[PDB]
């Protein structure tokens, strides 16, 4: 709490979509039309989140307000679920298991089993808008990443109830599923109108480059949100874990996390440069996919 | 060169060896001469000292058939010849020859005959494939073929790095090394051979996935830690000691010490996840229990066998 989070210099630049602030208000609008917030709740603490500006970081400049609005809706729904169902506990394990079962039922195009639960309406709306804006994409892969995201959330809840942070290694492993970064990649492909060949996405080099990018993004998020997650007792934070198991001050832990981020950025750049020599050019959809991976890296730094 | 001191690795995982081990050793040589990977009157003492049959004994049950132990020895011997000729040497092979090797070996995995039955590696993989299909009934052949394709791609990556003469980033190497050793294929083959197959609803669970990654990391880093000298002489820069010394500014001794400490930390993490698994809804009872036990088998096998 009484520590100073270092900066992260990453050589990735990107322009923001101009309608960002709009989506902010729209976020609140949607957030009030679904049930995550109700009517006479101050929107200034919610506009300060900047849900629309992050969505602007995730879509092209030449994108529709429909697309930017959908990205804002999805990022707003993720924020409410992660805050309500994971970090507070609180909710019982039976309630969260039912939430997971029912949300996984929505992804199978079936109606929300409890349309009075606000999260059910929210995910149903996100799913219908996503199916309206997408043409050809691997829905099965996204549903699988969502199942693993739910399992990682259950893991996060186990650790939070234990009151202890996981091992740094075990946390790095489970954090890739805990943030749904692969689902983010799949949705960025489906939304922005590009889909790489599965003959490339399954390539080992592309696989490990995706893992490196997800590591950088999620560790940057942890480094920035350490204070907020530490106050709430959310021990699923790499700073928590490094301080706990490696015997470091919270300041030393944050510094080591920043250095690990720098090293992982170097690793990502090395792999990316090696990709063309392996027979994978960053030309067509693969190029846009790598550029979207890079988007989320810079987005975390500049947005946080 | 100078002198390096490989630290020891204490892991609280114990396992008995299959008794027919030494037998398999000789059998390995026999098979290596019956396929073309070994020629006529070549001294078997440098090959028996490898202990390909003893590792196979570490990978199968005590109460297992000589058919099973023999297939395990054949497979571990074929991996050793392929990995040494097609990866670490480049004498050497051209990139086109290795690309043809990969295409043809992946063609064997599609149940087609070896395109070049005079190439010893082709006969070897053909024999391994027919023996594997003879000893297995219902298993994920597709998953193993996918792991073999990624293994071949990681081999191409290893060759790119060796040709560059430079080791990759530690992180980039840890990421690729899991494919460079075919450890997931090893898990799949251990399931298929020893007569157990976990539910895909469990193997796809995130906890099981990351526990598999932890086990593979431990195994591969231990392998790197022990084979650093052999891979350093051969210019094989796909070694975690190489990479840590190169990019983190450490002595080779400091790099080996750092790799050993990372191995210790990853063992701790593996134990933490394994203990957490039942709370997540995954008991270590049926085939999942035997799967976790096989993961532990390879972690101990690396330490004790090397
Ligand atoms: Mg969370
Ligand atoms: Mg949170
Ligand atoms: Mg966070
Ligand atoms: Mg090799
Ligand atoms: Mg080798
Ligand atoms: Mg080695």
């Amino acid at each position: 709490m009484t520590i100073s989070v270092p900066q992260l210099d990453c050589p990735l630049s990107r322009p923001v979509h101009p309608e960002g602030e709009r989506a902010d208000a729209y976020a609140v609008e949607w957030l009030r039309g679904v049930g995550l917030m109700a009517d006479e709740a101050d929107a200034a603490p919610v506009l300060a989140v900047g849900l629309g500006r992050l969505a602007a970081c995730y879509v092209d400049e030449n994108a529709s307000w429909d697309t930017l609005a959908f990205m804002t809706i999805l990022l707003a729904w993720y924020a409410e679920y992660d805050d309500r169902a994971i970090d507070s506990t609180g909710l019982t394990d039976a309630e969260v298991a039912e939430l997971h079962r029912a949300l996984g039922e929505i992804l199978r195009d079936r109606p929300a089993p409890d349309p009075s639960d606000p999260v059910q309406r929210g995910l149903a709306d996100v799913w219908r808008t996503l199916n309206g804006l997408a043409s050809d994409w691997d829905r099965a892969a996204f549903v699988d990443t969502t199942l693993r995201y739910f399992e990682a959330n259950r893991y996060e809840r186990v650790n939070i109830r234990r009151g202890i942070p996981p091992t740094p290694s075990a946390h790095i492993g489970m954090r890739r599923h805990g943030g749904h970064v692969y689902g983010m990649y799949i949705l960025g492909a489906a939304v922005n109108g590009y889909r790489p060949e599965r003959r490339v996405l399954d390539h080992a080099a592309v696989r490990e480059l995706e893992t490196l990018a997800a590591n950088y993004t999620s560790w940057a998020n942890d480094l920035h949100s350490f204070a907020r997650e530490h106050r709430m007792g959310q021990v699923n934070n790499l700073v928590w874990s490094v301080h706990h198991h490696e015997g470091l001050t919270f300041q030393q832990a944050a510094d080591r996390v920043a250095d690990l981020c720098d090293k992982e950025l170097a690793a990502y750049l090395e792999l990316r440069q090696t990709l063309p020599e392996l027979g994978i050019p960053l030309t067509g959809a693969t190029g846009r996919h790598v550029r979207f991976l890079e988007d989320m890296m810079w987005s975390m730094v500049d947005w946080s």
